[PDB]
């Protein structure tokens, strides 16, 4: 792909984190913790997932950034709409407003209803997310596979401003607790 010029510097938003997440004080890293972490609740806390997204906010353009899944087990990645369900429990499909992929139990899967299987013969270290706000897609990309399409949400609803959206993943098996890193420019 030819998208890296679109590049932007994400930063995640503390307040809106999970209360066992860790960030990092660049706010470029984030990691599930072992306990509580010692914040005060607030009603953008994702409550049920170890979710957080980015400060920033989309309404027009085009956007790309890359994240680092390297040795993790488990993580979804991708964009939101910023008034997202924070409370309880759902599903991560464009219709509660997210466009989305994800690792779960050594597969790979587009957060469509129903989902959809996705095809990657190079497990990624690195994946890139483009957004074209006007054309209404989301594209990711394989950055360890020299830059190879993983899949494109075409014709989306996007129907408000976009954030940058991660989930770390649960820790059960004691083989996800690696970090998402946003890399650098
Ligand atoms: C999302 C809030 C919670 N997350 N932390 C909780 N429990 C856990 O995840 C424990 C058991 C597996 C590893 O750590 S409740």
């Amino acid at each position: 792909h030819h998208h890296h010029h679109h590049m932007v510097h994400i930063t995640l938003d503390r307040n809106t984190a999970n209360s066992w997440l860790i960030i990092s004080k660049d706010r470029r890293q984030v990691r599930m913790g072992d306990t509580h972490q010692n914040v005060s609740d607030n009603k953008e806390r994702f409550s049920n997932y170890p979710m957080v997204l980015g400060a920033q906010r989309f309404s027009s353009g085009k956007m790309y950034w890359e994240v680092d899944v390297t040795q993790k087990e488990a993580w979804d990645l991708g964009v939101c709409r910023d008034s997202v369900q924070r409370k309880g429990q759902f599903s991560l499909s464009p219709e509660n407003g997210f466009w989305t992929i994800w690792l779960w139990q050594d597969s790979y899967e587009a957060g469509t209803s129903p989902q959809t299987t996705l095809h990657i013969q190079v497990p990624p270290c690195q994946i890139g997310i483009f957004v074209d706000y006007e054309a209404g897609v989301v594209s990711f990309y394989n950055i360890t596979d020299h830059g190879s399409l993983i899949y494109t949400f075409s014709e989306c609803v996007f129907a408000g401003p976009l954030r940058p959206f991660f989930n770390v993943g649960f820790n059960y098996s004691g083989g996800n607790a690696a970090p998402l890193k946003l890399c650098p420019l």
